[PDB]
């Protein structure tokens, strides 16, 4: 399931877009005023929001000029990290059920096959009556 | 299963590693500067982050001076605790909710072994009466 992941990872990655882009709106909706260079254009703040997430090498001057700005950076990081955690938790918990029902899968192919076993045998012995 | 838990619990506490270790990076990435003794190497802060979680009375002898020297440090300790506690909660919620579905589909399991067995009951009977015509 090379294709279980594909539509799966699609809606996942499409979700990241949504949550990352909404934040990019709020980020620009209130910081673009005084920090255009890299909260300007929506995707520009969107990048830095993601550069904030991926930690590479901004926040303190934005925090200095606008105080109470942690009331956006902290919650939005929580939500992304929430969502990432929640995805993996689901996949984990959802998987443990899948394995739990694997005993039952083998037991099924026992019935599956042993029926077709008789059905050959029954047809066999029947088709030897003519 | 005995083995339902094993790969399950593996990815679970492989996840704990991830989340605990990421925090250990950020912890060390900004507090290691002025607090090396026990936010020093990565795993060292990682431990205290986990000592903070398991509460062992020395998390109180840690957080306040770090909170004193660096103010706004609660903007890491509070959110990171939330994430771990949310992740632990989320795991158990899933397991609970996922389980209530498993039991919901147990009535159907018995009903299956009725068909399962009564077919094979016929198939013996049908063979039996058939194999008595030769």
């Amino acid at each position: 399931g090379f294709i279980t992941a594909l539509p799966g990872m699609a809606s996942v990655f499409l979700l990241m877009t949504i949550i990352f882009y909404i934040g990019a709106v709020i980020a620009t909706k209130l910081f673009a005023a005084s920090f255009p260079d890299w909260f300007g254009d929506l995707g520009l703040s969107a990048y830095t929001l993601f550069q904030i997430m991926t930690l590479d090498d901004i926040v303190r001057p934005v925090m200095q000029v606008y105080p109470y700005a942690w009331l956006f950076f902290v919650p939005f990081i929580m939500i992304t990290t929430f969502a990432v955690v929640n995805l993996l938790v689901g996949l984990i918990v959802n998987s443990m059920q899948d394995a739990h029902h694997a005993e039952d899968g083998e037991r099924t192919d026992a019935y599956r096959d042993e029926v077709l076993a008789r059905l050959e045998q029954i047809d066999q012995r029947l088709n030897a009556l003519g």
